[PDB]
DNA sequence: GCCG
DNA sequence: CGGCAGTACTG
DNA sequence: CAGTAC
């Protein structure tokens, strides 16, 4: 807060890092972004800048250059291919490797992406909506999505559940995307609703493109009817009932929330996903699963902190 | 990039 | 030194 | 499987 003109120094860094494949080093940049974003003083001596988690010996160094002379000489030696790279990675279904590709093969614009380069199906939807996947809807309106989600799947089971997760249930004023999570209590009528369910909001004419139809998760675009609505992100994973307290718990966020419980629950001799919270989950040295463990009954979200030690948090307390 |  | 979340998904 | 996004 206090802290931008350090912070936003080092966001431009940190974007730099990601889209040119170095992602781990840009995960320490975006840790001590956060760290700087929540600090309590604008930083002022190179002790305390060092004594903030997330910031080591060199990220203390890039603070005292901002403060002292008002420049990160770094940034002077970013690649110019970085903005065009960024470009590229904003297309949804496009990373750091077919980014790195295409400015490879020449391409410096999405005029060349989209009359030369080679794209997959879900390439060609995120350019199609290229503008309208880079807007944040106000919250308003995916309460509209979730609303129009909710009554196509509850015609066929008033029983059904629907929950919008992400930045949504987190509270934001603007929403990326809209993250519809679908189940049923009885642990069963969920199962064979996403051919009825998609085929409903067909029908209607609300679901423009689809990214991913899987078993479980479906990743796809829609518009609400009517003039001046834009293309939105929409998500419908549907899941077994048994698991609904995990899965609400990572698909409302935040993603570096999710980070740190997983984390934590690696260090407590426990695994956690958007499935189940496992307990005794065997490993090796390098931090790679052995052995299964077992599920931990997760009826509610206050369950898996309360297993992991943890106060629980409120959907708008999960940013960090 | 950070941390144990 | 070496992990850094876990998994679904798509070709 | 690599790549991508959740
Ligand atoms: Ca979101
Ligand atoms: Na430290
Ligand atoms: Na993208």
């Amino acid at each position: 807060n206090h802290n931008l003109h350090i912070t936003e120094k080092l966001e431009v860094l940190a974007k730099a890092y990601s889209v040119q494949g170095d992602k781990w080093r840009a995960l320490g940049y975006a840790k001590a972004i956060n760290a700087l974003k929540s600090f309590h003083k604008p930083v002022t001596s190179y002790q305390e800048a060092c004594s903030i988690p997330g910031i080591g010996k060199r990220m203390a160094e890039k603070i005292i250059e901002i403060l002292e002379s008002g420049h990160l000489r770094k940034l002077d030696h970013i690649s110019e291919s970085v903005p065009v790279l960024e470009l590229f990675s904003n297309i949804w279904g496009a990373g750091t490797k077919t980014a790195q590709m295409w400015y490879q093969q020449g391409f410096r614009s999405l005029e060349d992406i989209r009359s030369q380069a080679s794209l997959t199906t879900q390439q060609a939807i995120g350019l199609k909506h290229y503008s309208d996947f880079l807007e944040r809807m106000p919250r308003e309106e995916a309460t509209e999505i979730e609303q129009t989600v909710q009554k196509a799947a509850q015609a066929f089971n008033s029983g059904l559940l629907c929950v919008a997760c992400g930045s949504y249930r987190r509270g934001k004023a603007t929403c990326g995307d809209v993250d519809v999570l679908i189940t049923h209590p009885d642990g069963r009528s969920h199962r064979g609703i996403f051919s009825r369910l998609l085929d409903s909001l067909r029908q209607e004419g609300f679901l423009t493109d689809d990214l991913v139809k899987g078993e479980t998760k479906y990743l796809g675009v829609c518009r609400l009817p009517g003039p001046g609505r834009r293309h939105r992100r929409l998500d419908i994973k549907v899941v077994p009932y048994s698991e609904f307290a995990c899965a609400l718990l990572y698909f409302t966020g935040s993603a570096h929330f999710n980070r740190s419980m997983r984390a934590l629950a690696k260090t407590k001799g426990m695994s956690l996903s958007d499935h189940a919270l496992s307990t005794a989950v065997v490993r090796n040295t390098h931090g790679c699963k052995v052995g299964p463990g077992r599920v931990l009954p997760t009826p509610t979200e206050k369950d898996v902190f309360r297993l992991l030690g943890l106060p629980y948090r409120e959907p708008a307390e999960r940013d960090w």
